[PDB]
């Protein structure tokens, strides 16, 4: 039982909240799709994006640079399915809105709808770090959209406590 390794709370038959590292959660599930909380240029310099890139030994960034050079930058709310690099079956790069730039927070709906294409998704709370969206607000957008099995992973115990009462 992969989740026995982690404190967690089942919210619905779709959505479970997990305390830990989303990369280590996804490693337990060979058929999971791991969500990267990315920016429009897929520049994975810090945050969960930097951690995912480091776990891939830089391979994620090389793949992202090829994609962006070929396709041009993404829009806020866009998502792109790329290779998993042995971290997960695939990695879904999702561009959440940046509240610092007063971008439309409701674009999180579009971000989370994109996860419904996959039978099992491991995701952080998109935009919930430096992009300035409060975790409970990002969770609100997630639970409204999720139609598949989603493990929502938070690496702060204070965030986990606040989300589980
Ligand atoms: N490995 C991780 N696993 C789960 N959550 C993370 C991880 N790294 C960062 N976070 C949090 O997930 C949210 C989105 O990450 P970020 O896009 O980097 O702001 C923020 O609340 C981060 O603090």
């Amino acid at each position: 039982m992969p989740l026995s390794n982690f404190e967690h709370k089942v919210i619905t038959e779709c959505v479970t909240i997990v305390l830990g590292d989303a990369i280590q959660v996804a490693k337990c599930y060979g058929e999971s799709v791991l969500v990267n909380a990315a920016n429009t240029h897929l520049k994975h310099g810090g945050g969960i994006a930097g951690a995912i890139n480091a776990a891939s030994k830089g391979a994620v960034q090389k793949e992202s640079d090829e994609y962006i050079l070929a396709k041009g930058p993404l829009q806020v709310g866009d998502s792109v399915l790329l290779q998993g690099h042995s971290l997960a079956k695939n990695i879904l790069h999702v561009v959440g809105p940046d509240a610092r730039a007063k971008q439309d927070v409701s674009l999180l709906s579009k971000c989370y709808k994109a996860m419904n294409a996959y039978p099992l998704v491991v995701t952080p709370l998109v935009s919930a770090g430096i992009f300035g969206v409060k975790p409970a607000v990002s969770f609100d957008y997630l639970i409204r959209e999720a139609k598949t099995r989603v493990l929502v992973v938070v690496n702060s115990q204070d965030v986990y406590k606040s989300l589980t009462i």
